[PDB]
């Protein structure tokens, strides 16, 4: 069902013919999504999981992606009929919406592996009957274009995906599973999530991609591992180089993710004239202060995380005081666990990695160490009264001892002359969480006294 038009480029016998490819699709009225995934399927297939026979570049001729491509549009032709669902005004219906997905779902196989590598692609859809969760929703999407349903969108948060569609593109429908145990709420909109302000439907300031942003979806998608110690040098240079395509055309300018991708390929291997990593997490936080209201999460993760592998303790503690700044304004839900997964490692687990190692440095005699330096812990409280605030209204709590042990930990890092140089005022820090306020005067001792931290800490009322 392609034209003469998309046809010309093949077959692809590199990763600059693929480029090719995705640059004349993207100049396109509408990129076709089903051509686009098969493609970078077939390829991924070929490179990470079954390289027998891999020379240089599995080449992908006419004929073979031609016949994956009918295979998939004769599947959603035959099984969802269009006259049974009439389109008033461009615009598709639930009913249709629906159907769709159910034709998806109903398509996979009935037992397998969901979280697993390589099964995000069309490709995997059509010769594997295997999608994950964010792949059944992207199919909806290719599905629903091949049918000619130019309304239908795909809808993405940072642990989520759905679609929107209809009047206006006003609509929101669940189309795939989220997480793991979790009841489905297929064909329903997500208005409840965003009402009760969880993470995982960022109060509404989630992303609705046009067509060229679900080109940018399936090319941070693309996944390299080829084992748990080993990546496919080809694939991460075909996502970094379709990732720069879309940036220099101006399709990941409300998408922070993928800057956050593009930032973290380019510390691996920078290409040469191209803005270094840091600008481009900085870009990805910008982006997000733009189009989202600055209530994205990763953006701040993304760059704590790159401070931190080059052991920049201050910077990493300023952009964790910043994720935690973010989520001090949402509820924690049943369904954002992620977050709380991440925030916790950070807390529990990387925070102190980082403070033991400057402690070890200091004791050799370092200069302008964070655990001599108040802003640096006055980033360390800030990270805390944000998790406190977090925690304030939601209908599950955040903290508890298992926390509090590693804060004493954390705090006893600095000596009590540093410590004391911060001013709490109702470097100069403010709280906005309760737990933090009547921590205060506990903050400054020369001894930490633990107790009493844990006790306000979990709001844990006695004693032993
Ligand atoms: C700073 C980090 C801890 C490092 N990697 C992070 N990622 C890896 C890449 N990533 C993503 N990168 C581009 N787009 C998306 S859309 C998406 C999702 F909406 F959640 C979906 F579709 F449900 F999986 C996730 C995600 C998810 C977040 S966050």
């Amino acid at each position: 069902g392609l034209k003469a038009a998309q046809k010309t480029l093949f077959p692809l016998r590199s990763i600059d013919d693929v480029v090719r490819l995705f640059a004349a699709e993207l100049g396109r009225e509408e990129p076709d999504l089903v051509l686009l995934s098969l493609v970078l399927g077939f390829v991924e297939h070929f490179l990470a999981v079954n390289r027998v026979g891999l020379t240089y570049f599995p080449v992908a001729d006419l004929s073979i992606i031609a016949a994956l491509y009918a295979r998939f549009t004769a599947q959603i032709r035959g099984a969802v009929d269009l006259s049974l669902y009439p389109r008033e005004g461009g615009v598709s219906s639930r009913e249709l919406v629906k159907k769709v997905s159910d034709v998806i779902w109903n398509s996979l196989s009935r037992s397998y592996f969901k979280d697993r590598a390589h099964i995000q692609s069309l490709f995997s859809f059509i010769t594997g009957t295997k999608l994950d969760s964010s792949g059944v929703a992207f199919a909806v999407v290719g599905a629903c274009q091949a049918l000619g349903l130019r309304d239908v969108h795909l809808a993405l948060s940072e642990d989520h995906a759905w679609v929107v569609f209809g009047p206006n593109g006003e609509q929101t429908a669940e189309v795939t599973w989220h997480g793991k145990g979790n009841e489905d709420r297929r064909g329903q909109t997500v208005n409840a999530g965003v009402a009760e302000r969880s993470w995982l439907y960022l109060k509404g300031s989630y992303m609705r991609c046009d067509r060229k942003m679900e080109v940018a979806f399936m090319v941070c998608a693309i996944n390299p591992s080829i084992d748990l110690h080993t990546d496919s040098l080809e694939l991460l240079q075909l996502q970094q180089k379709l990732l720069w395509l879309l940036y220099d055309l101006g399709h990941l300018e409300r998408y922070p993710m993928a800057l956050g991708n593009l930032a973290d390929l380019e510390e691996l291997e920078p290409t040469p004239g191209r803005p270094d990593p840091l600008t481009l997490y900085h870009k990805g936080i910008a982006s997000a202060k733009t189009y989202y209201r600055d209530e994205h999460i990763y953006p701040y993760m993304y760059l704590a995380g790159y401070h931190c592998r080059n052991r920049n303790v201050r910077e990493a503690l300023q952009a964790w005081a910043d994720t935690a700044t973010v989520i001090q304004d949402y509820n924690y839900c049943r369904e954002d666990e992620e977050i709380y997964k991440e925030f916790f490692e950070v807390a529990n687990d990387v925070i102190p990695n980082l403070l033991k190692e400057a402690a070890s440095l200091l004791e050799a005699g370092s200069q302008g160490s964070a655990l001599q330096d108040p802003e640096c812990f006055a980033h360390l409280l800030r990270f805390y009264d944000g998790i406190c605030k977090w925690e304030e209204g939601s209908p599950t709590p955040v903290l508890h001892v298992g926390w509090a042990t590693f804060l004493v930990q954390s705090l006893g890092r600095f000596e009590g002359q540093v410590r004391q140089k911060v001013r709490i005022v109702s470097p100069v820090l403010t709280f906005q969480s309760e737990k933090m306020k009547g921590m205060k005067e506990l903050l400054v001792a020369t001894k930490i006294n633990s107790s009493a931290i844990k006790l306000q800490l979990t709001a844990q009322s006695q004693v032993q």
